[PDB]
Formats: structure tokens, sequence, C-alpha cells
């Protein structure tokens, strides 16, 4: 043969609960009830797809408010924002406003082992409950800028007078154990404790109400319900900041929070690769990714990369553009790579690009030794006077093959990338393995290769010292992938590759 894919457990399929999907952010409307429908709960939570911290959800709506009150932007926060957009002199049937969090740059590296405290604030809206039985307070003029608290209109943190209420948050993250603990406080009183586990760049868990008694009248407690729906993310390339939300299990409260750690020169490890090489410019950009390499986010919209084929085409409309992705491969579970272009129907493919996403192997799971072969394929474009392409395929004898020898003992990797029917590879790779990744150089042979395999028309393209970088993906590092690109007068290339560990016989 003489090699075959190593048999590996398939990735355990997961379905996250309805409140537990990762997103850049979320926003909810403050509930409003009435004599006819006296209880109105948190509902209609909406995803945010805009990571720009200067744009607050529903800002335009707020121009019509009696007293627009948009919670101020904390200048020390670079990647996250949470708060509210409310009418501070709310009256009548007009809307009260919204509570939200958002972030940009979902973390692709996490701190390795430093115990880090994130400090910040939290905000909330209650539901609306006019029921006499509920016993919500009528008059608390020293506490809030409104009356009939949480009755016809949900109570918002932005209703509270700072003399009596200040909602602050603190979280302690042990990155070594992927555990988070913390407290949401009001001045010197603990209101919730929180517990979560980290997966990818997200955390999921619970908020525990510190006072389980609702009480009644002036002593009514808005924060009596627990939540099993705490979910948030680390944002900033190295998880500098965090933001998230939870919903009370009885839908009586929606809370949001954001915070930033006080660490200096923190050592980090990679968890995610997700990038795109633009094939007109041969330039690289980051993709938003939360730790699932099979979810490809394009211009805010999620594409689920699943399919029966060795590679699968996805044609999706996003903001009035028709995007096409061809993703590889059916035999890789912890990474995806392929081609992405725009093609109206219509019928001409434009703005072609490549992408690679991977879920890095935990560094404690990297083999400490052994020698292995990896085999896979690649997608690429090479350009000079002419164009040349590699298109991912599964013909392991004659196709667009890739092969790698990996020596975990000596931390060494080398590779070969082939043209279809090619005797010798068009590119070789030589690098070093550091933890769950590798970096090195790509080059052609001394004579290089011809871009049109039919004409003797132009000089062969040649490349030397082209940066290559990539990683090991999945629980046992049985998958690897990476990318390289280069642009000059002497030729251009963009290339993404992936390969599966082999076993003999």
């Amino acid at each position: 043969e003489e090699y075959k894919d190593v048999e590996t457990a398939k990735k355990e399929k997961e379905q996250l609960g309805e409140l537990m999907e990762p997103a850049l952010g979320y926003v909810v409307k403050v509930p409003v009830s009435s004599f006819e429908n006296k209880k109105v709960d948190i509902s209609d939570i909406e995803v945010i797809t805009n990571g720009n911290l200067d744009d607050v959800p529903y800002k335009a709506n707020s121009s019509k408010y009696n007293y627009p009150d948009i919670k101020t932007k904390d200048s020390s926060l670079q990647y996250v924002r949470s708060g509210y957009v409310i009418d501070g002199e709310h009256s009548g049937s007009n809307e009260k406003g919204y509570v939200y969090y958002k972030g940009n740059s979902p973390a692709k590296e996490l701190p390795v082992n430093q115990l880090l405290t994130y400090t910040g604030s939290w905000d909330f809206t209650s539901n609306a409950n006019l029921n006499n039985e509920e016993g919500r307070p009528n008059y608390l003029n020293d506490d809030y800028y409104t009356k009939f608290i949480g009755k016809r209109v949900g109570l918002v943190s932005g209703d509270a007078k700072p003399a009596k209420h200040k909602y602050t948050s603190q979280f302690e993250v042990d990155f070594a154990t992927k555990k988070m603990t913390g407290k949401l406080s009001d001045k010197e009183k603990t209101i919730y404790t929180v517990n979560a586990d980290i997966r990818g760049n997200r955390f999921t868990g619970a908020a525990t109400a510190s006072d389980k008694n609702k009480g009644k009248g002036e002593s009514y407690n808005f924060f009596s319900a627990d939540s099993q729906s705490l979910e948030g993310g680390f944002y900033g390339p190295k998880a500098e900041e965090m933001a998230g939300k939870f919903v009370a299990n009885d839908k009586s409260l929606f809370a949001v929070f954001s915070a930033k750690h006080n660490g200096s020169n923190v050592d980090t490890v990679r968890i995610i690769d997700a990038s795109k090489i633009d094939l007109t410019n041969f330039s690289i950009s980051e993709l938003n990714n939360f730790g699932d390499a099979s979810v490809l986010i394009i211009d805010g919209k999620k594409i689920k990369l699943a399919g029966s084929g060795f590679t699968n085409k996805h044609t999706i409309e996003i903001n009035g553009k028709t995007m096409v992705a061809v993703a590889c491969c059916s035999n890789l579970e912890y990474m995806k790579f392929g081609q992405l272009w725009q093609q109206a129907e219509g019928g001409k493919p434009e703005n072609n690009s490549l992408f690679l996403q991977g879920e890095r192997t935990a560094t404690d799971k990297m083999p400490k030794g052994g020698n292995y072969k990896y085999i896979g394929t690649w997608d690429a474009q090479v350009s000079k006077e002419n164009n040349w392409v590699a298109t991912a395929d599964d013909d392991r004898k004659a196709g667009y093959r890739t092969e790698f020898d990996v020596d975990f003992g000596n931390k060494n990797l080398s590779g070969k990338l082939f043209d279809k029917n090619g005797v010798n590879p068009v590119f070789t790779v030589d690098p070093k393995i550091d933890g769950n990744g590798f970096t090195g150089k790509a080059k052609t042979s001394d004579a290089g290769f011809a871009l049109d395999s039919g004409s003797s028309r132009y000089e062969n393209v040649k490349f030397n010292d082209v940066a290559v970088s990539g990683g090991f993906y999945g629980p046992t590092a049985a998958e690897l992938g990476g990318q390289f690109h280069h642009k000059s007068e002497n030729g251009s290339v963009g290339a993404v590759f992936g390969a599966k560990q082999q076993v003999k016989k």
C-alpha cells in the first residue's frame, strides 16, 4: 500500500443547549408586562455578529428615548463590552431598552498555568411581574430612579442609584485545570457565585444565587433563582479579557458581565488555528472561531462543515453575496481546510481564498517520542506569468498528495507536497516542533517547477525560506495541518494542507 490511516475514535458529537451556543455577543430586550399579561419573562435573546465595541446594540432606537442612557465605555477594555441601552425616564408603552455583552478577537491562545483574576462589572434586567402575589416593591426612592420596581417594566441595573448599588464582578481562572470560579457583588454584598469549565475559548457553567429567599415588598430579592445557563468567552488573542451572560432557570433575570485580568507577560499555549489566505493579494487574516474547526464563520454567518464527500461544497448567501466553500476532509475530525470564493449565479468565481481551521492537541497529550508518517492533501495557488493550483483530492497514488515524517523524540518534522502525476514534490518543508505546533520553512527544488505543465514558455518558479507554520490537532495529535504564503516579483504562493497519522500493514 504500504500505509493506511491510523484507526482513531471519532470525535464525540455534541449538541449544546439552546442557551449555550457561542457567539461574539448577545442582547435582550427589557420585558414589559400589562394588566392583561401580568408576567412577561426573559425571551427573544438575540445573537450579536458585530464585534465593534463602539457600536452599542440598538443605539439608533435610543435617540427616541426620553432620557437615553447608554452605559459608558470602559477605556481599559480592548476586546469586550457589556452594559445596557435604556430610557432613564421611561414612561408609557415605548420600549425600556436592552442589556447586552459583546467581544471581538475570540482567544486563540490561553495562559498555560498562571492563576488569573479577571475584574470588571455585571449588569442585568429582571422580567416584568405585575402579579399582586409576587410582592415586588412599589417605592424605593433611595435605591432606584423609578417606582413599581420590576412590575410593569423589568428592573435594569442602570435604574439603580450608585449611592446604594454598584454591580462589580470578579473571576478567578485556573487555566491548568480549565476551571473558573467567581462572584457577582453589589457593593459589599455577594449576589451570585459562579462556576464554569473552559472548552475552546468559551466557558459554560452555573450561577448560584447567594440569597435563595425571594422575600416580599421592600425586602423583595430580585436575584433568588439559580442559573444553569452561564456561558461566555475569552476575547483578545491571548484571553486578555472575558465576557458572558446567564439566564435564571425561571426566566426572571438576564445577567451580563465583562472583566479583564491583571497579568503581565503571561506565558500562553495555542488552542486554535483559524485563518484565511486571500489569493489575489496573498495576504493572511484571522477568522473568528470558538474551538470547533467544523464551524466556519464568514462575514458573521456560521457555516457547518459536514458532508458525505471527501470534500464538500457549501453555497451560502451572506449579506447579499453568494459564498462558496469547499472543505476537506472526510477523514479529518479536528481540522478543516479548503477553498473559499464568491460566485453569484451568475457563474464566475471571484475573490478566491484558502482557509485552515484546527483544534490544537492539548500539550500534555503530545507524544513524548516515536516516529510517524502522515499522509493527506492540500489546496494551493502558485502564480507568476501563469497560474497553477492544487485541489484537495483522495487519490493517494497520483493526486495532490502530501506526506510528512514526524519525529516527536527529536522534535522534527519534514514534508513533501505534490502536484497531480508529479514524480518529485513541488514543495518540501523542514521545521521544528514546539509543544502542539511546528514552524519552519518551505522551498522548491533547486530547479523549481513549471507553472504550465504543457508549455516550456516561462522560467520555472522557485521559492526559498518561505515561512511555514502549523499544528497538531485532536486528542492524540493524529492530525496535522499548516499553511504558508509568499509574494514577490519572483512568484507568489498560498497553500493550506492537512494530513492523518498512518499505520503500516
